[PDB]
């Protein structure tokens, strides 16, 4: 069991938002997909509580209304977990956790892979467990686990990690590896406000598989094709060409039934506005929708023209994946 050795954190331990850039659904059949971990991340910072037991937490992230309130059950089966997991017992002196960061936490960015990710590097910190990156990861994996669910560890890879990531289903369960790129990222993430269970929507998918078999191969093949295209663009650089093909998938994804009218109001606003590319991500009938800017001041006329042109566009957020390399 461990015990404290610091009394209060002092570093900087954060969790990464997620964005599915490419192959949402597909990779559940054995596709690659490509995760973006993103700069905009969740803090978790901790101190001890002396004769206060348990764990008091301070949630100040800038979530969308409702949003801290309807995940808190979840959030204390969670946090339970990685404190289970790192052995750490707090039924005589507890802690005070406060989390932060600027990531707003809704459906579709991985908020609470992010939030699990910070808590087990400041747990790291205070009872000096030295975790490395790979220990972090399974304990925000496990933590994930009490929210529901069930984690396929991409959420929780790309807040630990960070950058872009290769995931895919492999002999045969989740591998992941890094993505390297010399550019920078400009993101708008819009959510819906929209809530969708994943576990609904997958097994839709599998049903439309079962009923379509040929069909579905084809859409599947079409898919391979693009992301294979996808990774040429990004060793290449070519962001015009990386939008091209989020457009591509986007096609596909309403084509495998997972968008909605109000994900659609979005990306056809986000491409009138000179969005490079635009498309739904993650689970999809509502959640987020992802649109790449060629810049920071061409990503400014897309905010400015969701803002104006689409009511649909819920909650606007400018979001980086920062470069790999120099
Ligand atoms: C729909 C899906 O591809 C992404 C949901 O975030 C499911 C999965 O990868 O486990």
């Amino acid at each position: 069991m461990s015990k404290p050795v610091k009394s209060k954190t002092t570093g900087k331990n954060i969790g990464y938002g997620k964005v599915i850039l490419f192959g949402e659904h597909f990779v559940v059949h054995g596709a690659e997909a490509i995760v973006a971990g993103i700069s905009e991340y969740t803090e978790c910072r901790l101190e001890i509580n002396p004769g206060v037991p348990g764990l008091q937490v301070d949630d100040q992230r800038p979530a969308i209304p409702g949003y801290i309130a309807q995940k808190r059950d979840e959030q204390i089966k969670a946090h339970q977990l990685v404190l289970d997991h790192l052995k750490v017992d707090l039924s005589g002196d507890g802690l005070k956790m406060f989390i932060g960061g600027p990531l707003v936490p809704s459906s579709g960015i991985g908020a609470s892979a992010s939030d699990v990710v910070a808590f087990s590097r400041a747990l790291s910190e205070l009872y000096q467990l030295n975790l490395t990156d790979e220990e972090v990861n399974l304990s925000a994996f496990v933590g994930e686990g009490g929210y529901h669910g069930t984690p396929s560890g991409a959420d929780n890879t790309a807040a630990t990690y960070g950058g872009l990531i290769l995931y895919r289903r492999q002999n045969g369960k989740s591998v992941f590896k890094p993505i390297a790129f010399q550019q920078r990222l400009y993101l708008v993430v819009v959510g819906t406000g929209i809530n969708a269970s994943t576990a609904k929507v997958v097994n839709d998918v599998h049903k439309m598989k079962q009923q379509q078999p040929v069909q579905f191969k084809r859409l599947y093949d079409n898919y391979t094709h693009i992301v294979s295209q996808a990774r040429e663009a990004l060793q290449k650089g070519d962001l015009q060409r990386l939008g091209q093909l989020m457009n591509a998938n986007h096609d596909l994804c309403r084509q495998i039934d997972v968008s909605c009218r109000e994900l659609e109001s979005i990306v056809q606003t986000c491409r009138t506005y000179g969005a490079l590319g635009a498309k739904l991500s993650g689970t999809g009938r509502g959640g987020i929708a992802v649109a790449l800017a060629a810049s920071s001041d061409q990503r400014d006329a897309i905010v400015k023209g969701l803002k104006a042109k689409c009511p649909e566009a819920k909650f606007i957020w400018r979001y980086t994946v920062q470069p790999s390399a120099a």
